[PDB]
């Protein structure tokens, strides 16, 4: 399997799915170095963040759990078509690329956050992660390029 994935069984259903350990993506299907890859994110700080302040809310006091609820339903938005990436990252989230649909532009290893570095290296193109957690809150990120 490639980088980061291993195999699981569904709790609810038993049927065997896979997971990213660095990415935090998981799906049923199973899954199938560049100097630069380019993504978009969608933030969601919360009262532990770096700086817990964003263009949406001057004072962010959410915890880190209610961040994560809200994570969780955008990805579910997401990924059953009744939202997208784009339009939700414009909306919600808590960083200055929102304005740009959570466009970061292109960048190479060694100039983000470690575990966003590595989320982001190891989809492929096209590819969503789930929860992935820095310093500055936790991010959904899609590798566009």
């Amino acid at each position: 399997l490639p980088p980061g994935w291993e195999k699981a069984m569904s709790r609810s259903s038993g049927r065997v799915y896979y997971f990213n350990h660095i990415t935090n993506a998981s799906q049923w299907e199973r899954p199938s170095e560049p100097a630069r890859v380019r993504c978009s994110h969608l933030l969601v700080k919360h009262s532990q963040s770096r700086r817990p302040s964003s263009w949406r809310q001057e004072k962010i006091t959410r915890t880190k759990e209610e961040a994560l609820e809200l994570i969780n339903g955008y990805i579910q938005k997401i990924k059953s078509g009744e939202e997208d990436f784009e339009s939700l990252a414009s909306q919600f989230s808590d960083c200055s690329s929102a304005k740009a649909r959570g466009d970061l532009g292109a960048f190479s290893r060694g100039q983000m956050q470690k575990p966003f570095e590595d989320a982001s290296f190891a989809l492929r193109t096209g590819e969503m992660s789930g929860p992935v957690f820095t310093d500055s809150g936790i991010h959904i990120i899609l590798r566009t390029e």
